């Protein structure tokens, strides 16, 4: 019952923030995990800000092209779609 | 082989950052995940930089008081020290 949103579910550009939600208004009172996976050049940041009615905005920065995998787990289980594949070019 | 330190591995105030320190530099090239579980109200904003060399920043903000639990995997393993109890007043 969580669905997440947004370009920064597929692709990110060097250098600029990408972003994307997770609505977490239909779900209970669990912990949400995020992260980007860069197995050579990590992910620079992330952060996932809480905007209210349980709906997550996250934006992540990425320094380098490639392939990233981007996990998105609502009680330690993955949410549908995660997880997800990110191309940077 | 993780290491965290930082005075916010057990201690925040509401409406004020709170920062501690992941060192990964003795680790290979796994997945980092963060997440700050309220039972009730959720975590305003959780910021994850990787600050090089494999060491990464970690900030937090919370709204409200009472207990909450930190969570910090390596791999999905908790890293030595997780999952940390974080009271606040």
């Amino acid at each position: 019952k969580v669905v997440a949103k947004g370009l920064g579910l597929s692709k990110a550009y060097v250098g600029q923030k990408s972003s994307f939600t997770v609505d977490c208004s239909k779900a209970g009172n669990n912990m949400l995990l995020v992260g980007v996976h860069g197995p050579r050049t990590p992910c620079e940041e992330i952060l996932v800000k809480h905007v209210g009615s349980r709906l997550y905005s996250v934006s992540y920065l990425l320094k380098d092209k490639g392939e990233y995998t981007l996990v998105v787990k609502w009680g330690h289980e993955h949410i549908p779609g995660s997880p997800y594949r990110v191309v940077v070019p």
